[PDB]
C-alpha cells in the first residue's frame, strides 16, 4: 500500500545499479537514507532517479511502500530535490548508527524472518552449481549465507570483509541462516 507522508532525507551512501533475478532480469540499486533523527534502508527499483541519490542534495520521497523495516522507491513513486529551506544536516550518532552490524551471536537469537544487513568477515566460500555458501564470522560466532541468483559466485576470499543488503534471516530445522532473496545484494566492503 502507497505510503503517503513524504519524508525529506538526505543519502548516506548508495550502491552501483545492478542486474537481478524476479520470480526476468530488471536493475536496481541499495541506498541509505537519513533524517535529522532517524536512518532508513531504501530499495530503489527504477534506476532513472540514479541522478537523485547521488548525495549532493536532499531529496523528498514520496508514494513509496514500506516493509521489512526499510523502504521500497519504485516506478509508482516520486522523488524530487528539496527546496533552499528544508536543508539540514544529519548527526554523527544516526550516520554511525546506519552502519551499525549485528554480533552473529546476536542473530543467531534474533527471530525468523527479520532483513539483515551488514559487514561481515568470510571464513569459507562453498560454490555450487546454483547456490553458494558464504560462510561468515566475527570474534562472537558464524553462520551460513545462502546466495542465489546475483549473491551466486561473487569474487571474494577468506579474509575479505562482505557487505550485505537485504538478506533474510531464516530459522529452519533448529538452525539460523541468512537466505538471499530477490533484492539481495553482496560486494566486498
Amino acid at each position: 500500500v502507497l505510503q503517503k507522508r513524504p519524508v525529506i532525507v538526505k543519502v548516506l551512501s548508495t550502491t552501483k545499479p545492478f542486474e537481478y533475478e524476479t520470480p526476468e532480469k530488471k536493475i536496481m540499486f541499495h541506498a541509505t537514507v537519513a533524517t535529522q533523527t532517524q536512518f532508513f534502508h531504501v530499495k530503489v527499483l527504477n534506476t532513472s532517479l540514479k541522478e537523485k541519490f547521488n548525495g549532493k542534495k536532499i531529496i523528498i520521497i514520496s508514494d513509496y511502500l514500506e516493509y521489512d523495516s526499510l523502504l521500497e522507491v519504485n516506478e509508482e513513486s516520486t522523488v524530487s530535490e528539496a527546496g533552499p529551506n528544508q536543508t539540514f544536516e544529519v548527526p554523527n550518532k544516526i550516520i554511525n548508527r546506519a552502519k551499525e552490524t549485528l554480533k552473529i551471536d546476536i542473530l543467531h537469537k534474533q527471530a525468523s524472518g527479520n532483513i539483515v544487513y551488514g559487514v561481515f568477515m568470510l571464513h569459507k566460500k562453498t560454490v555450487n552449481q546454483k547456490t553458494t555458501i558464504y560462510e561468515i564470522q566475527d570474534d562472537r560466532g558464524k553462520m551460513d549465507v545462502v546466495g542465489t541468483g546475483q549473491c551466486h559466485n561473487i569474487p571474494c576470499e577468506e579474509g575479505d570483509k562482505l557487505q550485505l543488503f537485504c538478506f533474510r534471516l531464516r530459522k529452519k530445522n533448529q538452525m539460523s541462516k541468512l537466505i538471499s532473496e530477490m533484492h539481495s545484494f553482496i560486494q566486498i566492503k
